[PDB]
């Protein structure tokens, strides 16, 4: 019934020196804890908005529930698609995906990356999975907005290039982070959730 | 609860030759049933979301929410904004705050018709109340973005400036219809709305 955050699946320090334990106590305990509290708060007061037909008080709630329930989405996608074993290629049919739909993996990795790079302000880059045309596809969203809530495209795997998720390891050198996290990339999972997509 | 389209306070063609007659029928027995219709299914979906703790889809039906619901917001206010019997000023405290806000009524009226004017796609330009500053306020928002729901401010007066609200009779020339639409302004409305804020 409530939403909760989960556990991180590896040690705060796991992904050193790609990023540091203090940004992944942090991004974890204090900003996706915030993400699911407030989220479960405008959802108990959009029900009762919802239940007394209130459209005004269900708009003037739409930023905080996107906001929040975005939040809570991206991040717990995102701790999955981290894992100290990660790193390297993919394999498989997902590798085949990659060089099919952009060229190469290491093409692929520029487009990512440049999309993520390309977010001004706060937001995220995104490989995700068009379900319609059967491929891959990658976007950018801003804030907090999911990708599948707000485009349809199944995640496969979330780049954050909001501040906190680099700055005190990396400061403004947002490239610097980017070339980072390819050493952390957890394939393992961006494998099951693209296999889940195909049937 | 389910939302219905209401009963309009008048005669299809009882504000022309200002709106036409085809106008005002297809305005409200068309766009404004449509709203409430497609309304009523979204916060049907949205009940499922929510009990299932769906947050994509919630997300996925925010843009249906807040056009469907704000189009019934805005419709169910502007047509208790007109009236066969309007036109004319304002009295009273609501012409004293006219005057006080705005420099006086000719003054209020271009700035409210220039915000009309100036919606560059679908929209609505409102006179409001701001609560907090106490005063009245004029805002533009686009589609069926509803004053309240995303402002906050208190809506007393808007003016439909959708190509449906108009085209028929006017075409293109939106100026014509604004200068025409003062004519059936329901000030008795307006002032109620004003009052209560005030109360
Ligand atoms: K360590
Ligand atoms: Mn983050
Ligand atoms: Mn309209």
């Amino acid at each position: 019934m409530k939403h909760s955050l989960p556990d991180l699946p590896y040690d705060y320090g796991a992904l050193e020196p790609h990023i540091n334990a203090q940004i992944m106590q942090l991004h974890h305990s204090k900003h996706h804890a915030a993400f699911v509290n407030n989220l479960n708060v405008t959802e108990e007061k959009y029900q009762e908005a919802l239940a007394k037909g209130d459209v005004t008080a269900q708009i003037a709630l739409q930023p905080a529930l996107k906001f929040n329930g975005g939040g809570h989405i991206n991040h717990s996608i995102f701790w999955t698609n981290l894992s100290p074993n990660g790193g390297g290629e993919p394999k498989g049919e997902l590798l085949e995906a990659i060089k099919r739909d952009f060229g190469s993996f290491d093409k692929f990795k520029e487009k990512l990356t440049a999309a993520s790079v390309g977010v001004q302000g706060s937001g995220w880059g995104w490989l995700g999975f068009n379900k319609e045309r059967g491929h891959l596809q990658i976007a950018a969203c801003p804030n907090q907005d999911p990708l599948q809530g707000t485009t349809g495209l199944i995640p496969l795997l979330g780049i954050d290039v909001w501040e906190h998720a680099y700055y005190l390891q990396y400061k403004n050198v947002r490239p610097d982070y980017l070339k980072a996290i390819w050493n952390v990339i957890n394939w393992e999972n961006v494998t099951e959730r693209y296999m889940a997509c195909k049937k």
